């Protein structure tokens, strides 16, 4: 890399790893559109396997950005609309609280208080129907944001119904393949297991458990190289050859709702650039129910935004942030779930210096 980039990344990440006791980490900086890669520590402590550019990390909720984009792609294909009622794609959702809950509400955590987690006890798919049928909104649709896997997870399952593809097939063929994300997986194939890092919770090696709507909400694993490429695509959607994908990206970065300084996209979340670092840093701390202001009609993707997403599993912590107008981005993948504000802080420190 250029020395400027080498120096800011290292002087920022090294202390962070030390402070947080992160066993392994990979970082990519997109600078004037090109990727620069850094790796530290261990993919697998027991087997002494280092983190490389081919190491797979659990993205956790950064998976939601893929889901938003696949969702946006289905829109641009004319297969679904965000203004459609949920019942249009799940007619079995006959319970009366569902009247007026749209795909928009599902994708943006504004349905009326769908819970953060689908319960563990929901194994079968009729258990799932029961869960949504029996769910009681705390609020009218489109009035409060409460971040929820059961909300965007559902949007992801429904968005791919008209295609007739499974979520995974749809994701692989419509998002992963066109973008050349050849080491990105909903389900890690046995061929790639050698590269699958372990996560670490309280010093114990852990992989993400199977659960309802996992793939749609928190189930993607990826390498720093593919993740960099994800940032490049989202930075420059209009260089993407596939028409509906290109628009899908643009749709995921539209501003549908505003809470405080932040705007809710599809998966992605957005602030006006330049940004107050304390507004993103403290903003990122991990139930926070917030009133939302509808942006009528949604603002198309603003190039002068800080576009970002945090993501966690029991054993992993990820962060992606990019600034379209600066052609600037960062991916940070760690095999420990460490505080969000530390991530955002490291990321702002790096990006601010290169801007
Ligand atoms: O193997 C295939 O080509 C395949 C997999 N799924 C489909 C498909 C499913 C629903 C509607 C259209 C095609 N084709
Ligand atoms: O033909 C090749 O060189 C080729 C295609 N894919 C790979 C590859 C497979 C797994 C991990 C990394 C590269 N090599």
């Amino acid at each position: 890399a250029p020395q400027q980039i080498n120096d800011i990344v290292h002087r920022t990440i090294t202390p962070l790893i030390e402070q947080q006791k992160i066993p392994g980490m990979a970082v990519a900086v997109i600078y004037q559109g090109k990727p620069y890669y850094f790796t530290w520590g261990y993919a697998d402590i027991a087997k002494k396997q280092p983190v490389t550019q081919q190491t797979l990390f659990e993205l956790g909720s950064v998976s939601k950005t893929f889901t938003g984009v696949l969702g946006g792609d289905a829109i641009a294909r004319g297969e679904i609309k965000l203004s459609d009622p949920t019942t249009k794609y799940w007619p079995e959702l006959t319970a009366k609280q569902w009247n007026g809950i749209t795909l928009l509400h599902l994708a943006t955590y504004t349905a009326g208080g769908l819970p953060l987690q689908v319960p563990d006890e929901v194994k079968s798919s009729s258990d799932l129907l029961r869960f949504y049928q029996n769910w009681q909104p705390a609020w009218a649709p489109g009035t409060q944001r409460l971040y929820a896997n059961s909300s965007i997870g559902l949007f992801g399952a429904l968005a791919v119904k008209p295609s007739g593809l499974s979520f995974e097939q749809a994701m692989q063929t419509r998002v992963f393949q066109p973008l050349k994300l050849n080491h990105t997986w909903i389900n890690v194939p046995p061929a790639e297991e050698k590269n699958y890092a372990w996560g670490y919770r309280e010093g114990k090696a852990v992989h993400v458990s199977p659960g309802a709507l996992d793939a749609e909400a928190y189930g993607v694993k990826s390498t720093i190289e593919d993740m960099a490429r994800w940032v490049q695509s989202n930075l420059k959607p209009l260089d993407i050859n596939e028409k509906t994908l290109q628009q899908g990206i643009q749709l995921a970065q539209s501003r549908y709702w505003q809470t405080g300084d932040m705007y809710q996209g599809l998966g992605w979340e957005m602030l006006d650039w330049p940004v107050n670092p304390d507004s993103i840093i403290n903003g990122s701390d991990n139930l926070a129910a917030r009133p939302v202001k509808a942006i009528t009609p949604p603002t198309p993707a603003v190039r002068a935004s800080w576009v970002h997403k945090t993501g966690a599993t029991g054993g992993f912590g990820s962060y992606v942030a990019f600034i379209p107008e600066k052609e600037l981005g960062i991916v940070m993948l760690a095999n420990k779930n460490y505080p969000n504000p530390a991530r955002v802080d490291a990321a702002w420190q790096i990006l601010n210096a290169l801007q």
